[PDB]
């Protein structure tokens, strides 16, 4: 995407993440050298990843109000 919406910030493992407009997530290692990354999820991962329920998740409907680091 995008925008960037959203900026969180994992402090017990420093890493970031960010979440676009599309709804995507960008998860960047931080490093003292600089950002590590960007592996990402999407609908498409999150399709795959139900590989057993899906409906409310469906593409038309699928998008994303809030990330939290846990």
């Amino acid at each position: 995407d995008d925008p960037i919406l959203q900026i969180a910030i994992d402090n017990s493992r420093n890493i970031l993440y960010t979440r676009s407009e599309k709804g995507v997530i960008q998860v960047y290692d931080l490093g003292q050298d600089g950002q590590g990354m960007s592996a990402s999820v999407s609908q498409n991962a999150i399709v795959s990843a139900a590989g057993n329920i899906a409906r409310t998740i469906d593409r038309s409907v699928f998008k994303i109000v809030q990330i939290a680091v846990i």
